């Protein structure tokens, strides 16, 4: 999946698209992230 995104990023286009898959899965991955010590 990240390889697909890296391809889509590195693809020469002169304009970034919206990529709702990116905006979903990036949010998924961001949201995937005396005893108190």
């Amino acid at each position: 999946l990240i390889l697909l995104f890296s391809r889509t990023a590195l693809t020469e286009k002169c304009k970034l698209e919206e990529d709702f898959l990116y905006m979903a899965y990036a949010d998924i991955m961001a949201k995937s992230c005396v005893k108190s010590f």
